[PDB]
């Protein structure tokens, strides 16, 4: 009966604790490897089949209205404020293990998916910018005298530079796949910064997409640097030049790591949660 969902819940959340954990110490990384996000897609759908099981056992003492004693109760007041759990406010059990079930379906569906997928968007279209930066190093070569002038294949870099931008145009952030209200997208991108995205309409809605302002200020770069596709500058020119192209780099750099937290943060409060929600099902 509902006491053996009682501790198949508690069981499936400590599993859930396990993964979260498994996967905050993933996040804590350098590089966003093309390996260490397969290991979060992983992660969070294992995470997802857990949300799910548990919700299915929530479900069950739910409509057995499995009493939830007063202490067990004032454990809530110890969950995220995001959560939104009452530490008693006496009301129906039948309620309580539903807010508790909904919040972690919205935690894990509003916080963790929400930047799972901006973080792994980010991460992979970078990855494919650093494929590119690999590739300027056979890009540059001594021209002229030779006394620190640099030979540059602009085309060669612009063409990359054209296909990433592509590869990512509509990419968008948020949703991962549906539509929202303008009003509610630019909400969004003012929650996150509002330089890392931009906000954009497909149709039947509106999402936040990709911002490519550094690429496309990438390319005016280049197209200013002169006729194609093999331009040799004097040093002067090609430091100031790689100063520009250097910025912009760090500029997604950053924003990357922006997302890498609040995605992190996310991890945080969801794990604060379980935390406390297996507590309280102990306690019973």
């Amino acid at each position: 009966h509902p006491v053996s969902s009682l501790t198949m819940l508690n069981d499936t959340l400590h599993n859930i604790r396990t993964t979260n954990q498994a996967l905050k110490k993933e996040l804590s990384q350098k590089t966003l490897t093309k390996t260490s996000l397969e290991e979060i897609a992983l992660h969070s759908s294992q995470i997802s089949m857990d949300v799910n099981k548990s919700a299915q056992l929530l479900d069950i003492l739910s409509r057995h209205e499995y009493p939830i004693n007063k202490d067990a109760r004032e454990l809530l007041h110890s969950a995220p404020k995001e959560a939104e759990l009452d530490g008693d406010q006496m009301i129906s059990h039948r309620e309580l293990w539903a807010k508790i079930a909904n919040s972690i379906n919205d935690i894990n569906e509003q916080y963790l998916k929400v930047y799972e997928h901006a973080v792994s968007s980010y991460t992979q279209m970078y990855q494919d910018f650093s494929a590119v930066l690999s590739s300027l190093a056979g890009w540059i070569s001594p021209g002229g005298n030779d006394g620190n002038s640099v030979k540059l294949q602009v085309n060669s870099l612009k063409k990359a530079l054209e296909e990433l931008k592509e590869k990512y145009k509509d990419k968008p952030l948020y949703p991962a796949n549906n539509t929202v209200s303008q009003e509610q997208a630019n909400k969004w991108l003012t929650e996150l910064g509002g330089t890392i995205g931009k906000v954009s309409q497909k149709n039947g809605g509106y999402v936040v997409s990709i911002n490519m302002t550094p690429i496309d200020n990438m390319l005016k770069s280049l197209d200013n640097l002169g006729g194609n596709g093999e331009v040799v500058l004097d040093n002067a020119k090609y430091q100031a030049w790689n100063a520009g192209f250097s910025a912009e780099d760090e500029t997604m750099k950053n924003n990357l790591q922006t997302l890498v937290q609040k995605y992190s943060n996310a991890n945080s409060i969801f794990d604060n949660l379980v935390k406390v929600l297996s507590s309280t099902i102990s306690s019973c």
